[PDB]
């Protein structure tokens, strides 16, 4: 379903209550940092702007909307590998933030009080 | 009535609920011990109902809009920097309100997430993909 060599990269910013902006960035768990980023699906083809809305929800859990989109861009993968990239800008601070399977909750706790709020309410899951 | 109780905190464990019906849990930790759930104090008003500072907790931390799904007993912890303190504190199962779930894919977990001033983007960015987006569309801001 996926089209193998095109891809959407969403800029994820909100707005705060100041009037300022600030940038969402991800790493995979374990470079630097980088954007939202996923493959267009072929359903999505002709607006690369509806896969960056979905990567976005995906993987942060908000709801987004381009508010830019940039001109295609190619990169390598396998060097003779051309991969097209359909950027935009998304619109949906002191923490870093992870989505983690509830099976996988526990080893991330290492604070009595924080196990002891999930031994009380992981059986909800 | 809007004063914090010093001594009374709330906790949410924020999850989202994905289309097939698996969920995920999201975990916190200042930048720079483990992970940690959503923290705050309990305000004065709010204490016949703790979930009350578990949804405005949530929603000032994360940005999400949440619904308390469960609540567990209160329990006691000792104060971080002082062992004659008690501390008492109000676990919650609380959901993210979503318009539609997303799919279950494994993009929905292991990604650790930061939010920045678009002044610090480029000095975390190290892969030339990142920096050419970033180098296209950097001046809508």
């Amino acid at each position: 379903n996926d089209l193998e060599n095109v891809k959407a990269i969403a800029i994820v910013y909100r707005e705060l209550s100041d009037g300022s902006q600030t940038v969402l960035l991800a790493k995979m768990k374990g470079k630097g940092w980088m954007f939202v980023r996923g493959h267009v699906r072929k359903d999505e083809e002709a607006d690369p702007g509806v896969a960056a809305i979905r990567e976005t929800q995906e993987e942060t859990g908000f709801t987004g909307m381009v508010k830019q989109s940039g001109a295609p861009f190619t990169q390598p993968g396998d060097p003779q590998r051309v991969i097209t990239i359909h950027p935009h800008i998304v619109q949906v601070v002191k923490r870093e933030f992870l989505w983690v399977r509830p099976s996988e909750v526990r080893s991330k706790l290492q604070r009595a009080e924080m196990i002891q709020a999930w031994d009380q309410l992981h059986s909800f899951f």
